[PDB]
């Protein structure tokens, strides 16, 4: 007996199929929320050095000649690039010689600066307080903000690679109780954290545990969801996302100071672990291994909640045992060592590699649109959602494959034909840009799918954590590339080209799905494959 035949008798589709579409969706996207925390509350404001003259008002009183805050700045600090006050460095002495309008602005020597030996003072107008601000991660510190990005993602890699064979062993539900449990506790406490190291620490466990949730919360999706229904469900899910960066822009529009917004956004993941605990755990996880008793009780429960409480008298363990005794009749190291399973694992890898390539890649253009973060973040999350519907629908229609594949060569394209255009021009870039971001989502969304079919359940996780800790290596790497931006303009750009187009050619070498039952067992991928040929 396959699965999908228990599934219509429980019923595939209902409340109950709905309520936790609902619910895991509402926690990608407070997930979401999470993850581009670090995009606001670790935004740089504009600095200065902190100066007597301008900022200590005994300092000022002690001027018997009144000067403007102007005057005093040109002073005070020397002009940095494009006549802003320069950000890292100050006159020894003021130079007052400088408010003299018979004064060239080189009248000063190197000579006469010394670095910020008081601290900083920030521009609090748009944000309160930023992590920046608050361990003055400016100028000889600006590294340590990428770095605390490195660090996050690097805790998503973590994360799914011991979340990925803890969810294979234990089950979905527990892994997914505890990341929501782990993550609420630990980003409330990185909103109480006094130093930025222990900052550090907290976001990558918190990442780890953002690794478990999505894993999980996508796996209980397939599992639960009835193939027909399985494409729109996932979709939902990967829509998630964009209106997690919509809240995002939102709460963060609202509450400004990056305590408060890391607060706000860690509280509802208590509610999210309270109602977790009424989410079901896989029923095929539990049947494909041997589990029966705990299935069983599961399944009957979400017979239950769908109102087909008279299938509890068909249902019983001996046909059920039966059933399990006919179909029986874990480490990545499995998944490499078997040649069937190697080669569309490596291709799923590469794929989501070349999103997490493709997504920083391209966010430079993002930058040339304007200047509000929360308006461009929105507008991100509002054309990211068209790309993933029509996505949905080339993918009910085309298929997987060639919907995946066409995401990824028209991600490439777009970042190519931007290689062209000229800089002076603009507009044209900012639309192939948007283009391209949204194809970028949509090859999210097909990857997640294709990725979450092409593997047996057994084996599901793990391939599917493996994939996670690529597209997050992915994702440290782009920003490197951007270092080796030094050497020459063009190598970035090739590069961020290059890896979309071949991995979506490589992604031609998979298996068309979407009309194959899925597969519970590796012996359902050998008869794939036989069936191949």
């Amino acid at each position: 007996m396959a699965f999908s035949e228990l599934l219509d008798l429980v019923g595939g589709l209902g409340r109950f199929q709905v309520l936790q579409t609902m619910a895991l969706m509402v926690s990608i996207m407070w997930l979401c929320t999470q993850s581009m925390l670090e995009n606001f509350s670790a935004a740089v404001p504009s600095h200065r050095c902190w100066a007597p003259l301008l900022d200590n008002s005994t300092a000022q009183a002690s001027i018997l000649g009144s000067l403007s805050p102007e005057a005093l700045l040109a002073i005070s600090i020397p002009p940095g690039p494009n006549q802003r006050p320069h950000q890292c460095r100050r006159f020894r002495q003021p130079q007052w010689q400088l408010l003299d309008p018979n004064a060239t602005a080189t009248s000063w020597s190197e000579a006469d600066t010394e670095p910020c030996v008081d601290g900083w003072v920030y521009d609090r107008s748009i944000f309160t307080s930023t992590i920046v601000a608050k361990w003055n991660l400016v100028c000889d510190s600006h590294a340590l903000k990428p770095m605390a990005q490195s660090i996050y993602l690097a805790g998503i890699l973590v994360g799914a690679a011991a979340c990925g064979p803890a969810s294979d062993r234990f089950g979905r539900r527990l892994v997914l109780t505890w990341s929501y449990l782990q993550m609420a506790v630990m980003g409330t406490a990185a909103a109480f954290a006094p130093a930025f190291p222990v900052y550090c620490l907290f976001r990558f466990l918190l990442a780890f545990a953002v690794a478990g949730v999505m894993m999980n919360t996508g796996t209980l999706l397939m599992e639960w969801t009835a193939a027909r229904a399985r494409p729109l469900v996932m979709t939902l899910n990967s829509l998630g996302f964009s209106f997690g960066h919509g809240l995002t822009a939102a709460v963060a529009y609202g509450v400004r100071d990056w305590t408060l917004l890391q607060l706000v956004v860690s509280v509802p993941f208590f509610l999210c672990f309270l109602y977790s605990w009424w989410l079901a755990e896989s029923a095929r996880w539990l049947l494909t291994t041997g589990r029966l008793d705990w299935g069983l009780q599961e399944l009957w429960r979400v017979a239950a909640i769908n109102g087909k409480g008279a299938v509890q008298d068909t249902l019983t363990p001996e046909v059920l045992l039966s059933a399990m005794r006919e179909e029986l009749s874990a480490s990545l190291g499995t998944l490499l060592r078997m040649p069937g399973l190697r080669f569309r694992t490596c291709i799923s890898t590469l794929c989501w590699f070349a999103f997490g390539f493709t997504f920083f890649g391209l966010a430079l253009d993002l930058q040339a649109l304007g200047s509000n973060i929360f308006l461009l973040q929105m507008f991100i999350g509002v054309v990211d959602i068209p790309a993933k519907m029509g996505a949905l629908l080339l993918l009910s229609h085309l298929g997987r494959r060639p919907t995946l594949a066409a995401s990824l060569l028209l991600a490439g394209l777009c970042i190519l034909a931007n290689t062209l255009v000229p800089h002076e021009m603009g507009a044209l870039r900012s639309a192939l840009a948007v283009l391209g971001l949204g194809g970028v989502g949509a090859a999210f969304t097909c990857i997640t799918i294709y990725s979450s079919e092409l593997f047996p359940t057994v084996l599901r996780m793990t391939a599917v954590g493996l994939g996670q800790m690529a597209a997050s290596g992915g994702a440290i790497l782009g920003p490197l590339v951007r270092l080796l931006g030094v050497h020459g303009p063009w190598l970035p750009l090739l590069v961020y080209g290059t890896v979309p187009v071949l991995s979506g050619l490589a992604a031609l070498l998979l298996p068309e799905t979407q009309s194959l039952p899925l597969p519970d067992t590796i012996q359902d991928v050998q008869n794939q494959a036989v069936k191949k040929a």
